[PDB]
C-alpha cells in the first residue's frame, strides 16, 4: 500500500474496475428487488457546475446505499436537449442547434464520468434524437384523434420588427424586448393538451403521495386550484336593455366562491369585453377609452396583483335574485375576459380586493357576516371580514345565524328554486399549449390539407424528423422556409398538402423520459410493457424546487395519459422527492466599455482582488446561486484536477444538509481533502502494525471495557448512518458519525491480538459506510483490507449484543441501613430501581409490612427505602 492519499492515480482504476465489473449496467432481474433513483436531467447547455455535481452526487449517495444492500439499482441520466440554449448560441457563434447541443453532451457526460457517479450508461438518452422524439409525437397523434390534444386559436406576442413570436418574458413595457418596437396581440391556431379534463384527477392524486414534501403537494393543489362556488344570475333591469341581445338581455352571470355572501353584495362588475361594457359604451366615450386601456394591458397574474384596480360606471343595472337590490354594473379592469363569465359580484364588506375599490370609489358596504362580537369597521378591512371557518350570517333573512357550508347549501336551493343559480365547481387550471414557433424542438406531427383539414401522422410515417443542417437567426422559424421540410403529401388523400412547422414545448421530453430509461431502445412503442411492469415508478426523485410545479404536474399528468394508453399501470410516476438546495457562491465583473458589467468566473480570479490574467483588479460582488448568468459556475474538472472527485463529493455532502442552500468554500474543500487523507492515513499506519487479519465477530464476554466501548460506538455509529442515508437522507450528520468513530478509534489501544481484530472490524465498517459519499477511496482502502468484492460484502450489520452494557450493582437500605443488594440495567430507570429495591429479600423483611414513607433512589449507588 502506498502511503501517500493520491487520487489522481486510484479514482480511474476504481471508476475502471466498476465499468469492468458491470455494477452499474443492470436488466430487469426478477431475482433482486428493483430501485429506480432518478435525477432530474440536464439540458446540454455548456459546461455543468457544482450545483449540477451536488444534485447528480446526492443521487449517487442514495443509489450507492441500495446498491450495498442488495438492491437491483438504476441509476440513469440524458440530456434535456431540445430548446432555446442552442437556438440562441446558433445566433450568437453561427453554428448548427444539432452541432452545439452533441459537442456541450460530449463534454459533460466525461465531467460526469470523471465524478464517479454509478450511472448505467447503456441507457442514456438524447431528447433530441429521432429514436426519442418520435414517441412523443407518436403518443400526440393518438390523443389528437381523442380529442385530448385539439387544435384552436390563442394570442401570442408579434413582434412586427423582428417578425417573430414573443415570450412573455420578451415583452417589457409592452414592447419587444430587442427591438422596443409595440407588441401586437395575434390570434393563431395552436395546439392543447387537454389537462383540464384530468384536474380532479391530478389534484386528488396528491394524496397517494404520503412521501413527498407538503410544500409541494400545496404548490400543486394552489396550481391546480379547485373551487367549489355557485352560479349566480341577476335579472338585467327593464331600463338597462338597450344594445343586449339574446341571454344578456336577460341576466348578468357570475361565478362566486362566497355565494353565503350574496345578500351583502353591493355592486356588480364586469370585464371590458363584456357585452354589458360594449352596450353601455355605445355612447360613453369615457367608457370606450376606459375600455380600450384594458385592452392595451398586461393580463399576467404576476402584473395583476401589482395592478391599481380600476373601475367605470356603466349606468346600468341588475338585480340581486335573492334580496331584490338593484346594483350598478361597473366595468372594472380586473375582471378577464374567458375566465368563466367575465362577471364577478362584489362584496366590499367580506373581500379584501372588493374593499378597497370600494373605499376608492365610496362604494357601499354591507356586513353580513359577523365573527363571534368582533368589531366591524367599514372604513378599516380586518383579515376576521373574510374568514370563512367562524362566521354566522348577519342581516341575511332566513339565512341568518348559519354557518358557511350551511348557508352554502341554502342558498343553493333557493337559487335552484328560483332558476336564477346553481353550484358549480371552477379549475384556475388552463389547458396546456403545446406549440412553439421556434426550430429547435420537437416537430409536431401534424399534415395541413385543404381538403381532409388538420391529419395527423401515420405511426407508420414517425417520426417527422427534424432537419439538424439548419441555422436559425431569430428572423423567424426556418422551417416554414425550408419546402424540403413543409411540401408533403396528404396521408389520407395523397393530395399535395403542408406539414406543420410550430415545435412542440420542449416540457413534453421531460414528461415522460423516466419511461423510456426504462427500456431506450425499445423500438415498438414509448416504454416496453415488461420492463414498465418490472420497474414500476421512480423510488426517488432528486431536484430543484424551480420544478416543483410545472414539470411535476406535466410529469404526472403523461404518466396517467400512458396508463390510459395501457402503456404503464402506476398512477403516479415519483414515490419520494428530494429538493436539494442550491450551492452559491460569490460574483466578480468588470465594467464593460458600453458601460454594462463583464461577468469573470471564480476560477480566474486572484485574490483587494484582481483577474488572473492580467493582473488588473476586479470587482467582487454578491453570492447568489451558481448559473451561467453571471459565470459563477465552478467547472468540477477544475476541482478534481486539483483535488480529486472524491474531495469535491464530499464536500458537497457535508458541508450543509441537502435541502438547506450551500455556499462554494476553498476552506470547505481543504477540509475535505485533510480528513480523505486522514482516512488513508488511517488504514494505511494500521497495515504497517501488522497486516490484515480477520474482522472481530461474535461473543464479545471476555473483550477489554476499552475494545466493548469500541465496538459499542462502532454498531452505533452503523445504526446512524443507516438511519440517516435510509430514512432522514441527511448524509453530512452521516459522515460526521463516522468522523466520531474515528476519534474513538484513535484513542483506542488497538495493538493487542483482539485489539487487532476490533480494528480491522471498525476500519471494514467506516470504508464501506463512507463508500457512497466517497467510493473512490473506499474502494482502494477496502481492496488493501479485505479480500472479497465490496458490493457482495455488503452493508455493515449492527451487531446489537455490541449495544448492551454491563450491570450494575446497587444497594439497598431500609432507613440507610445496608439490607441488601440489587443487580439492575445500566439503563435502569429511577421506577426500575424503586420496584427493585422494594422487592429486595432483606428489604421487604426490614419493612416489617409497613410502607415507605419516602424512597430515596442514587443512579447507579443505592436505593434508600423510608
Ligand atoms: C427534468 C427537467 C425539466 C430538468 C431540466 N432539464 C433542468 O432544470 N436542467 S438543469 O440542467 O437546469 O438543472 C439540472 C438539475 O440541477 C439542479 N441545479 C442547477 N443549478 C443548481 C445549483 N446552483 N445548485 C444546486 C443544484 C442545481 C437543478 O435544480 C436541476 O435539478
Ligand atoms: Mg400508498
Ligand atoms: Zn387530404
Amino acid at each position: 500500500m502506498q502511503e501517500h492519499y493520491q487520487p489522481a492515480a486510484i479514482e480511474p482504476a476504481a471508476q475502471k474496475k466498476w465499468d469492468d465489473a458491470r455494477i452499474s449496467n443492470v436488466s430487469e432481474d426478477a431475482s433482486k428487488p428493483k430501485y429506480y433513483c432518478l435525477s432530474m436531467f440536464p439540458y446540454p447547455s455548456g459546461k455543468l457546475h457544482m450545483g449540477h455535481v451536488r444534485n447528480y452526487t446526492i443521487g449517487d449517495v442514495l443509489s450507492r446505499f441500495k446498491l450495498l444492500n442488495g438492491f437491483n439499482v438504476m441509476q440513469p441520466m440524458g440530456w434535456d436537449a431540445f430548446g432555446m440554449p442552442a437556438e440562441n448560441a446558433a445566433m450568437k457563434n453561427n453554428v448548427a442547434p444539432a452541432a452545439w447541443t452533441y459537442d456541450n453532451i460530449e463534454y459533460m457526460k466525461t465531467q460526469l464520468k470523471s465524478l464517479g457517479f454509478a450511472v448505467d450508461w447503456e441507457r442514456e438518452v438524447a431528447t433530441c434524437k429521432p429514436e426519442y422524439y418520435r414517441w412523443e409525437q407518436w403518443l400526440f397523434t393518438k390523443l389528437f384523434e381523442k380529442g385530448i390534444v385539439y387544435r384552436k386559436n390563442g394570442t401570442v406576442n408579434w413582434d412586427p420588427v423582428d417578425q417573430t413570436v414573443l415570450a412573455n418574458e420578451q415583452v417589457i413595457d409592452g414592447r419587444g424586448w430587442r427591438s422596443g418596437a409595440l407588441i401586437e396581440k395575434r390570434e393563431i391556431p395552436m395546439y392543447y393538451f387537454k389537462i383540464t379534463d384530468y384536474a380532479e384527477e391530478l389534484l386528488n392524486d396528491l394524496d397517494k403521495l404520503e412521501h413527498w414534501p407538503e410544500q409541494v403537494k400545496t404548490m400543486q393543489r394552489n396550481w391546480i386550484g379547485k373551487s367549489r362556488g355557485m352560479t349566480v344570475r341577476f335579472a338585467v333591469s327593464d331600463d338597462s336593455k338597450q344594445g343586449l341581445e339574446g341571454d344578456y338581455a336577460k341576466f348578468l352571470q357570475v361565478y362566486t366562491t362566497r355565494p353565503d355572501t350574496l345578500m351583502g353584495a353591493t355592486y356588480v362588475a364586469v370585464a371590458a369585453e363584456h357585452p354589458l361594457a360594449t352596450a353601455a359604451a355605445a355612447d360613453k366615450p369615457e367608457l370606450q377609452a376606459f375600455i380600450a386601456e384594458c385592452k392595451a394591458g398586461s393580463v399576467a397574474e404576476a402584473d395583476m396583483a401589482t395592478m391599481e384596480k380600476k373601475g367605470v360606471p356603466t349606468g346600468r343595472y341588475v338585480v340581486n335574485p335573492l334580496n331584490g337590490d338593484k346594483l350598478e354594473v361597473w366595468i372594472a379592469n380586473y375582471v378577464l375576459w374567458g375566465y368563466g363569465d367575465g362577471a364577478v359580484m362584489a362584496v366590499p364588506a367580506h373581500d379584501e380586493r372588493d374593499f378597497e375599490f370600494a373605499a376608492k370609489y365610496n362604494l357601499p358596504k354591507k356586513q353580513v357576516i359577523a365573527v363571534g362580537d368582533n368589531a366591524f369597521d367599514a372604513n378599516r378591512w380586518q383579515e376576521w371580514y373574510g374568514d370563512k371557518e367562524n362566521g354566522v350570517l348577519v342581516n341575511s333573512g332566513d339565512l341568518d345565524g348559519l354557518d358557511f357550508q350551511t348557508a352554502f347549501d341554502a342558498v343553493a336551493a333557493k337559487l335552484q328554486s328560483q332558476g336564477a343559480g346553481e353550484p358549480k365547481t371552477q379549475y384556475r387550471l388552463r389547458d396546456w399549449g403545446i406549440s412553439r414557433q421556434r426550430y429547435w424542438g420537437c416537430p409536431i406531427p401534424i399534415v395541413h390539407c385543404e381538403k381532409c383539414g388538420n391529419v395527423p401522422v401515420p405511426a407508420d410515417q414517425l417520426p417527422v424528423v427534424l432537419p439538424e443542417n439548419v441555422v436559425p437567426d431569430g428572423m423567424g422559424s426556418p422551417l416554414a422556409k425550408m419546402p424540403e421540410f413543409y411540401e408533403t403529401s396528404c396521408p389520407c388523400c395523397g393530395g399535395a398538402a403542408k406539414r406543420e412547422t410550430d415545435t412542440m414545448d420542449t416540457f413534453i421530453e421531460s414528461s415522460w423520459y423516466f419511461f423510456r430509461y426504462m427500456s431506450p431502445k425499445f423500438s415498438d412503442g414509448m416504454v416496453s410493457a415488461e420492463s414498465a411492469k418490472y420497474w414500476g415508478a421512480v423510488d426517488q426523485y432528486i431536484g430543484g424546487i424551480e420544478h416543483a410545479i410545472l414539470h411535476l404536474l406535466y410529469a404526472r399528468f403523461f404518466t396517467k395519459l400512458m396508463r390510459d394508453e395501457g402503456l404503464v399501470n402506476v398512477d403516479e410516476p415519483f414515490e419520494r422527492l428530494l429538493t436539494q438546495g442550491m450551492v452559491v457562491c460569490e460574483t466578480y465583473y468588470r465594467e464593460n466599455d458600453k458601460g454594462g458589467k463583464d461577468w469573470i468566473n471564480p476560477a480566474d480570479v486572484e485574490l483587494s482582488a484582481v483577474l488572473k490574467a492580467d493582473g488588473l483588479p476586479v470587482v467582487i460582488s454578491g453570492t447568489e446561486k451558481m448559473s451561467k448568468s453571471k459565470n459563477n459556475g465552478v467547472d468540477p474538472q477544475e476541482l478534481i484536477n486539483a483535488y480529486g472527485a472524491d474531495t469535491a463529493r464530499l464536500f458537497m455532502m457535508f458541508a450543509a444538509p441537502p435541502e438547506q442552500s450551500l455556499e462554494w468554500s476553498d476552506s470547505g474543500v481543504e477540509g475535505a481533502h485533510r480528513f480523505l487523507r486522514r482516512l488513508w492515513r488511517t488504514v494505511y499506519e494500521y497495515l504497517k502494525q501488522g497486516g490484515a487479519v480477520k474482522a472481530f465477530a461474535g461473543n464479545q464476554d471476555g473483550l477489554s471495557k476499552e475494545l466493548k466501548d469500541l465496538r459499542h460506538k462502532l454498531h452505533s455509529t452503523t445504526a446512524k448512518v443507516s438511519d440517516d442515508y435510509g430514512r432522514r437522507q441527511q448524509f453530512n450528520t452521516a459522515i460526521a458519525a463516522v468522523m466520531e468513530l474515528l476519534n474513538q478509534y484513535d484513542k483506542t489501544d488497538t495493538g493487542s491480538e483482539q485489539g487487532r481484530a476490533v480494528a480491522q472490524e471498525v476500519l471494514e465498517a467506516a470504508v464501506r459506510l463512507l463508500w457512497p459519499i466517497v467510493p473512490h477511496i473506499c474502494e482502494t482502502l477496502w481492496s488493501e483490507l479485505n479480500g472479497a468484492k465490496l458490493w457482495e460484502a455488503g452493508w455493515p450489520t449492527v451487531d446489537e449484543a455490541a449495544l448492551v452494557k454491563s450491570e450494575i450493582e446497587v444497594m439497598v437500605q431500609v432507613n440507610g441501613k445496608l439490607r441488601g443488594k440489587i443487580t439492575v440495567a445500566a439503563d435502569a430507570s429511577k421506577a426500575d430501581l424503586e420496584a427493585a429495591a422494594l422487592a429486595n429479600e432483606g428489604a421487604v423483611k426490614f419493612m416489617e409490612g409497613k410502607p415507605a414513607k419516602k424512597i430515596i433512589v442514587v443512579p447507579g449507588r443505592l436505593v434508600n427505602i423510608v
